[PDB]
């Protein structure tokens, strides 16, 4: 009942996919589900994020289909429930 690699194998102690976009390109950061998590936040640069405008953030993978300055740095993904955190690390770096 948990998918924990339902993306690609990439559980790094604190990395996940290191990949630089150019600018005003797709960029994408997948994470993990499963019958535990079932919010998952995306920590932009080093804290908590899930915005829109040219990012869609999705409780299992964020798309960024622009990468600009915003993509400049690590988008960490916790997936959470109220009793268990699971993290991935994709490194995101705008060119």
């Amino acid at each position: 009942p948990t998918l924990p690699e339902q993306a690609q194998p990439w559980g790094v102690p604190v990395e996940v996919e290191s990949l630089l976009v150019h600018p005003g390109d797709l960029l994408q950061l997948r994470c993990r589900l499963r019958d535990d998590v079932q919010s998952i936040n995306w920590l932009r640069d080093g804290v908590q994020l899930v915005e829109s405008n040219r990012t869609r953030i999705t409780g299992e993978e964020v798309e960024v289909r622009d990468s600009i300055p915003a993509d400049s740095g690590l988008y960490a993904c916790v997936t959470s429930s109220p009793s268990g955190s699971d993290t991935t690390y994709f490194s995101v770096n705008v060119s």
